[PDB]
């Protein structure tokens, strides 16, 4: 099986997760670092990153980028259950729906899923994570 399909089925998703984005808040100016993942694969042509209290960081950028542009099917952000919901919240505030998860350890849902080191769904979160981070990094 697809670690994009298993990582559907974790999460409960309506939808499958065929676009990705990956957001990471960091210092130096705050910077958010966006990475787009489609089918699987980075689309570097689709990375962004925007200049502008990680928290507010989030609920700026998130509600800048999405009354511009579409939804991703998911979005994954470079933090735990603070960034996570700090995400959550801005969309909910701008009348968004779309599902949001973390690292701690899976962050969804307002709850933890611990899960095996080898577990296809956090490999693929990991290396999530390490593209937005190697992007973020790289300013």
């Amino acid at each position: 099986m697809e670690a994009l399909e298993e990582l559907m089925k974790l999460l409960n998703m309506k939808d499958f997760p065929y676009r990705i984005e990956g957001i990471d808040i960091s210092h130096l100016y705050t910077v958010a670092s966006l990475v787009v993942f489609e089918d699987g694969f980075p689309k570097k042509g689709d990375y962004r990153r925007y200049k502008i209290d990680d928290y507010e960081s989030i609920r700026t950028v998130v509600k800048r980028r999405y009354s511009k542009h579409p939804l991703p099917n998911l979005l994954f952000v470079d933090g735990g259950i603070g960034q996570v919901n700090a995400a959550i919240e801005a969309l909910k505030e701008i009348g968004k729906d779309c599902p949001v998860v973390g690292l701690a350890t899976v962050v969804f849902e307002n709850r933890e899923i611990h899960l095996p080191h080898d577990h296809p769904v956090l490999r693929l979160l990991v290396q999530i994570r390490d593209e937005t981070h190697r992007f973020a990094v790289s300013y």
